[PDB]
């Protein structure tokens, strides 16, 4: 069956990051590629075992203001947007999130005659939409949305935690 060992509050990104880039942000919307290094990742949020399945549905509550090759701009200030991706633990098998439902982000597994964890990850990559004379982007502290977990084939929650939500660390992008 299963059990939740992991927290309910996440924060993404390190607290006051710093987020610098040399390209020129010629053309809006400028995607920052700060890779996964704004994100969170556990291996551990839920335990499991015995046949039991288990995938992962993820929501972000941002407002949508536009898409990048068919993927959700999420809008946090007039300036400044998000990239969202979701999913299992590891940052690359991270799904592209669009709307504001509940989506299917990790098609999941099934755990056999043994005990393991079902874990997540977040990370979102900064979306330049309005010029800054400063060339300097501000954004604090920020609510982006929710995880959780998807028993399938039988299987269920029970009474147990399914949902975890993540929060957005304030950072400041340089446009260098
Ligand atoms: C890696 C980990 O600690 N937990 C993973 C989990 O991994 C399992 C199993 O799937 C894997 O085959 C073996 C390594 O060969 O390790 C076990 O512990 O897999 C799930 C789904 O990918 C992750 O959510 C979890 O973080
Ligand atoms: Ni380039």
């Amino acid at each position: 069956v299963v059990s939740f060992i992991g927290s309910t509050e996440n924060d993404v990104g390190p607290s006051q990051g710093s987020y610098s880039s040399t390209h020129a942000m010629d053309n809006l919307p400028f995607v920052y590629n700060t890779g996964y290094n704004i994100g969170y990742q556990n291996a551990n949020v839920w335990r499991i075992g015995g046949g039991f399945c288990v995938g992962l549905d993820g929501k972000v509550d941002l407002p949508v203001v536009g898409s990048l090759d068919g993927q959700s701009i999420y809008g946090l200030t007039e300036e400044v947007g998000l990239l969202i991706w979701m999913g299992d633990t590891n940052y690359s098998r991270g799904t592209a999130m669009s709307g504001n439902s509940w989506e299917n982000v990790f098609s999941g597994w099934c755990v056999g005659n043994y005990l393991s964890t079902q874990g997540l990850s977040v990370h979102v990559r900064p979306v330049i939409l309005k010029r800054n004379s400063s060339a300097q982007y501000s954004v604090q502290k920020t609510s982006i949305g929710s995880i959780r977990m998807r028993p399938y084939n039988g299987s269920s929650a029970g009474s147990v935690q399914t949902t975890v939500n993540f929060s957005l660390n304030p950072f400041t992008l340089n446009d260098t």
